[PDB]
């Protein structure tokens, strides 16, 4: 089986992507939030608590002939920019752009975070990194790429994120066509639970390459590229009037600057994100101060190459016995 679903920017800066996803029997259709970095699948519901439910479409179990059920168990979640949420758990039926998962389970909110709350685009989360990271207690739960695997008529997926544009998430095959030139295949360590690889380097603009291994995550659910200080001081270095801010929480820059591309290393092989991608506009509505899109890593404690950098590939998650990651340029 293979499965293929279109997967659409939340806002005009591409600060998250959607992808419409049915659950239940008959079909409720709810915009998840695909993330290569958690691993539960959670859902604002008829159970969340609704001074916390502002806009979002809503999974309602009681309404699902499939749903059942999973008797005891809990989860609760946290991320790595604060924002939280926690509830029971139902075994249900999932399908994404075709492609169906029986008995999957579908994790009920009763509690999110302002955040969640703040964003009536967002109806939850699909996970996507390895199932050890999975909330669920006392009995941790598959994601649906794990749950899918086997049914797939290869254990991939892809994704291929658009810049202020929509783009794909495909299950189960390789489109030759959404990709130029060849697929460069790296290594993945599991040992976190993520898609956890080692860029060989990186390049500012036009400048020359610098040889360094970076390790980091592939993390469709960062929005922004978080790499080791060293080197986002050289790519800011490159732009008149940028500077570190306390006060707004990380680089920013002139809104009337043109930023320079920025370059990492996969093996052999280069991806270039383009200067553009990585202006994420006025601090706050009217300033001519805006936010950078190549953060500094230093208090996070890893490396995530977020959608910043994964829109300007064709990224293939690997799933076979051996995981690895593929990037090709687009």
């Amino acid at each position: 089986s293979t499965g293929s679903a279109t997967t659409t920017p939340i806002d005009s800066l591409d600060d998250a992507y959607i992808t419409p996803v049915q659950i239940g029997t008959p079909a409720q259709t709810l915009n998840l939030d695909f993330d290569t970095g958690s691993s539960d699948l959670w859902v604002f519901s008829s159970e969340t608590t609704a001074s916390e439910v502002d806009g979002q479409t809503i999974y309602t179990p009681s309404k699902s002939t499939t749903a059942k059920l999973l008797s005891g168990a809990t989860w609760s979640i946290s991320y790595g920019d604060g924002s939280s949420s926690s509830g029971d758990v139902y075994t249900d039926t999932v399908s994404v752009g075709g492609l169906t998962v029986t008995g999957q389970a579908v994790e009920s909110a009763k509690k999110v975070s302002s955040s969640f709350t703040e964003d009536s685009t967002i109806d939850g989360l699909l996970g996507l990194a390895f199932s050890t990271l999975n909330t669920v207690s006392p009995t941790q739960q598959k994601t649906f790429f794990d749950n899918a695997k086997a049914s797939l008529d290869s254990p991939v997926f892809t994704a291929d994120l658009g810049y202020h544009a929509p783009g794909t998430y495909n299950f189960g095959f390789i489109d030759t066509t959404a990709y130029t030139g060849s697929i460069t295949y790296t290594a993945v360590s599991t040992k976190q639970g993520f898609w956890e690889w080692t860029s060989t380097g990186y390049a500012v603009g036009s400048g020359t390459f610098k040889s360094t291994s970076i390790d980091g995550i592939a993390d469709t659910g960062t929005t922004l590229l978080y790499l080791p200080a060293t080197v986002v001081s050289a790519y800011w270095a490159q732009v008149s009037g940028a500077k570190s801010s306390s006060s707004v929480g990380g680089y920013v820059f002139p809104c009337s600057a043109t930023l320079p591309s920025f370059t990492f290393g996969v093996g052999s092989a280069r991806i270039v994100i383009p200067g553009d991608y990585i202006d994420f506009g006025p601090i706050s509505t009217g300033s001519s101060s805006c936010f950078g899109g190549i953060q500094s890593s230093a208090g996070i404690g890893i490396n995530i190459f977020g959608d910043v950098a994964l829109k300007a590939a064709f990224v293939v998650f690997n799933g076979a016995t051996t995981p690895t990651l593929g990037f090709a340029s687009k």
